[PDB]
């Protein structure tokens, strides 16, 4: 295919003529918009060495951008950190529970809130903090082992925007304290992968 | 022992003295209090036969009242049966805690939250809805819950009862909160051997 109509509106603007091609390149493949880039995004990517910003709208193009709401906040975030999962166990998952999954540089949410929640949040009572996970593992796997101890009301893995791997460790809240209680009771020091055990702790003892 | 406060108030209604010395021991044992039982389960009460009361009472006083938030209606229904057991309580206490359901039970019939705790909204309906037939008579929501709590999240759980016998009819009604898990429990739990040789029917109950 052809330059999009926005091309020359990147030369324009001063962005060298490598970056402003792989920016299109983004662009047509609709992983981005034009009109939702602003004026500050482009001065960050021109003040970007030309290799760096090759590299970031490269890892842009070459991200699973699934369930990521905020492209725009998303580039952003990697532009800032220079300066995924089974598609079908998620699909399944999500599926069944019609839980929302959001992610960004930093963080996979799962649910928080699930649909059809009234009320106030559980809070940090209802919370465990869950570390030393393997860098490889996503929520695909973290979700059904949770489950078992109750009603997750949202699970947030936090996310390496550099590696692209998560930062080892997570949050889980369950709908009451007793389900939380109930995780740390039977999945602290779990083998959840040959030699690896987690450490799932009571956000509020 | 001695007889309990209600135990005039019972005579004074006009309840036959042995009938009234049957239901006050049902008071003294907790499964009951005066302050629950309204005049119309009284009436109905009193125009029984000395003989058939004292069924009706002897029926209730084995009857599992776990869980029963309406003694009342509870005991009109083993009447209504008359002129015609339960689960592991330890398994079902767990449950409750993790998920903060309310378990409610009447002569016909155990219910399993319906709404959940917290569920704002419209109700996922009939379209969410499965049949589950071809339950052993013996079992309880406490095995029935884990098995379909793998398939989506359960909205509510209703297990039918035989009031003449106090176990299940052989069949339940599963609502979960969108039909993906209603249609995936269908799929993979249809002909499910949940007891050696028995194996449920599970439908959907919206084609």
């Amino acid at each position: 295919g052809e330059r999009t109509e926005d091309y020359p509106k990147l030369l324009e603007y001063g962005l060298d003529k490598k970056v402003a091609g792989k920016l299109d390149e983004i662009y047509k493949t609709g992983k981005l918009a034009h009109a939702e880039l602003d004026e500050r995004a482009l001065d960050a990517l021109k003040e970007f060495p030309v290799d760096g910003a090759l590299n970031v709208l490269g890892q842009f193009l070459e991200s699973n951008l699934e369930h990521v709401s905020n492209k725009s906040a998303y580039l952003c975030g990697v532009m800032k950190t220079y300066r995924g999962p089974d598609e079908d166990k998620i699909k399944k998952i999500l599926e069944r529970t019609g839980y929302t999954l959001d992610v960004t540089t930093g963080q996979r949410k799962y649910g928080g809130p699930p649909p059809h929640w009234e009320g106030n949040v559980p809070g940090n009572g209802c919370e465990v903090f869950c570390g030393k996970i393997p860098k490889d593992m996503y929520e695909d796997e973290l979700i059904p082992l949770f489950e078992n101890c109750g009603i997750i009301w949202d699970l947030r893995l936090m996310m390496d925007p550099m590696t692209g791997t998560n930062r080892g460790y997570a949050f889980v809240t369950f709908t009451n304290r007793e389900a939380a209680v109930n995780a740390v009771r039977q999945l602290d020091n779990h083998e959840i992968k040959p030699g690896k055990c987690l450490k799932i702790n009571i956000s509020v003892p």
